[PDB]
């Protein structure tokens, strides 16, 4: 019976590679989780956990942002506070598939690391 | 009151490399940012740059060129200390012609003389 | 005659925004980058990257994706630098090869090679 | 009786504005100077003069540098870096762009002999 406050599909940016890479993450009180695959009974081992107690949400787009691209209305930035699978100081930009959905992982990463 | 200026300006994101256009007011203090242009009844800032510690640095010519529309009507803020902006960052605004951007350029830099 | 793999490989330039293509021999202690394919005549490295200071760090996985009308969002890696040479410590470089494939045999000789 | 190495346009990159802007520079032994134009009679004033004495010239395109369509000049361009603080900040960096890859190569093999 996994728990969980969010979970779906995520897009995130390479800063050197330049590139995405979509990975279906799970959104818990602690950590946000990354697997391979939405099948909760057989996909069992993260391919990483980010703990929020150290993270924080720092920028998303607006519903007008434009850039010539997929998804620039729906792009968020996940910042380090301290070392761990991110840099201290370092940022993780994701991409969802809507600004709606984009807003609700940002909106929950913003109480979770309040 | 004394507003200086007043109008919409697309600002650049350096993470999510996009732009994103809000209503700003140029007072002497500030370069206020608000979601939209209705002063009655949107009354809060989104944010609130003070220009006390803000210079306005470089913009471009007339001959600038890109390609993203805009190449010749750009400028760039830049935070003198750590505020809505990080000591020695910069913020770039677009503007809807060089001669706008003109406008906010030369406003901006006797407010942060 | 201790080469480990040779072939063509784009590297990314920062400050020009660009690729170019050169041909590299990967041997137990350096990435040779050479201009051209042909062993007999061309002697002299471009640049020789010491790989006892460096590291691969990332590598594009198959899903990858970068923008229509661009190539090898699934096949690029990167080599960071442990100590100043010909890249400043600290700082990576970024190679495109021709396929995914092809990235994972640079990027796996790589890893033992930096170990 | 203006003597000169080497003279021509270039476009010179902005980093925050990401966007060139063409000049017309004149490169001397002693200074790389921008100036609006081409008329060394009437227009006597460098827009700004960079000393070669604390630049150097650090890497440049190949002839089959690609960047992507339509961007021009991805096999044409050159960087120049700042030793000290001067025009250009001590340890930041300058991107040119001549109009081909030759005449881009004759600009980076003359900075390079200047600032050796």
């Amino acid at each position: 019976p996994f728990t969980e406050i969010k979970s779906g599909f995520l897009e995130r940016r390479s800063k050197f590679l330049k590139s995405y890479s979509k990975g279906y993450y799970v959104l818990t009180p602690n950590f946000l989780h990354e697997f391979k695959t939405a099948d909760r009974k057989k996909d069992l081992v993260p391919v990483m956990s980010l703990a929020l107690s150290e993270c924080t949400v720092t920028e998303h787009s607006r519903k007008n942002s434009t850039s010539n691209s997929t998804g620039s209305d729906a792009k968020f930035v996940l910042h380090a506070k301290q070392n761990g699978i991110i840099r201290r100081g370092h940022n993780w930009v994701f991409k969802a598939d809507s600004y709606e959905s984009m807003m609700s992982w940002f909106d929950n990463l913003k109480i979770l690391t309040s």
